[PDB]
């Protein structure tokens, strides 16, 4: 067919109830990313593009970046719970991989800081109770698919799409590509 599994995406072997419908795994350490989300803006773009009812996850991983790998995990889990996350997303990524001026639970403090957050709404959330079930929950769902690797997408705990087998000539119509295939997977 047009979408064959094995090709654009791939079927888990051992398929994950209770998943989200759309859920995307990053790292701000890593490399493609940023990309991903600060030239190619995937995200967004399959969202213009899902069906309406279609909710959106987004999670970060442990297993890039050492000690502060864990740190931003946890600070993705303050911008969940305060929805700062379309705040604090391009200086997080830019701060780790452009200026590299975050080398510290305190530098990614002052992001949120700067980004208008006060600093005790910050802590009060960063020691919260509700951040650390928002923690469990991002290691629960990349444990649920053993998650190894950056970035990745998966559909109704079913599907990983699988952009390697798309040509990436044109920026736009690989983004396109990839919604479009995200939308087919959530019709299936």
């Amino acid at each position: 067919a047009q979408y064959e599994d094995g090709k654009q995406y791939t079927t888990l072997e051992k398929p994950v109830a209770g998943a989200p419908q759309v859920l995307e795994f990053f790292s701000f350490f890593c490399p493609h990313c940023y990309q991903f989300e600060e030239v190619l803006h995937i995200s967004d773009n399959v969202k213009k593009k899902l069906p309406e009812g279609v909710k959106m996850t987004k999670y970060h991983v442990n297993f890039m970046g050492g000690d502060l790998g864990k740190d931003l995990t946890q600070a993705w889990a303050v911008a969940m719970a305060l929805g700062v996350e379309d705040k604090v997303t391009v200086p997080l990524f830019e701060g780790v991989q452009k200026t590299q001026t975050i080398r510290s639970a305190s530098d990614i403090r002052d992001v949120f800081i700067n980004a208008g957050i006060k600093g005790e709404e910050y802590d009060a959330a960063w020691n919260s109770f509700v951040v650390k079930s928002l923690v469990a929950q991002q290691e629960k769902a990349a444990a649920d698919v053993q998650l190894r690797g950056v970035p990745a997408m998966f559909v109704n705990g079913k599907y990983q799409l699988n952009p390697q087998g798309m040509d990436t000539s044109n920026m736009d119509v690989f983004v396109q590509q990839y919604a479009d295939t995200v939308k087919y997977l959530s019709e299936k």
